[PDB]
C-alpha cells in the first residue's frame, strides 16, 4: 500500500523513573527518514515510556513537559527531557509503521 494523510495526536504523561524514564528518541535527520524532527527509536524495559504501551517504536514525539518541540535542537529536546520533571509530559503522533521502518530498517536493501 501507500497510505497517506495525518491522523490524530495523542498525549503521554509517564513520571520521570529512576532511569530518566526509557525513550531512545534521534533526530529524524539520522534516521532514513532524513527529516527534521525527533522520533521514537526505542523503548526501554524497566523503562515507563515502555511501561505505557502506547509508545511506539518510529513516534514522533511533538511537545515536551508542554515544551514546544518546533525548532528546538536535538539536545535542547533532549535537554528538556533529561532536565524534566517528576511529571513528563509528551505530545506524540499515531504514526505508520513504514515511518518506524526509516527509523529501524527501512525499505530498499541498504
Amino acid at each position: 500500500g501507500s497510505s497517506g494523510s495525518s491522523g490524530y495526536v495523542f498525549t503521554v504523561e509517564l513520571e520521570r523513573g529512576p532511569s530518566g524514564l526509557g525513550m531512545g528518541l534521534i533526530d529524524g535527520m539520522h534516521t532514513h527518514l532524513g527529516a527534521p524532527g525527533l522520533y521514537i527509536q526505542t523503548l526501554l524495559p524497566g523503562s515507563p515510556a515502555a511501561a505505557d504501551g502506547r509508545l511506539s517504536l518510529g513516534d514522533r514525539i511533538l511537545e515536551v513537559n508542554g515544551s514546544s518541540l518546533l525548532g528546538l535542537g536535538y539536545l535542547r529536546a533532549v535537554d528538556l527531557i533529561r532536565h524534566g520533571g517528576k511529571k513528563m509530559r509528551f505530545l506524540v503522533a499515531k504514526s505508520d509503521v513504514e515511518t518506524a521502518k526509516k527509523i529501524h530498517s527501512g525499505p530498499s536493501s541498504g
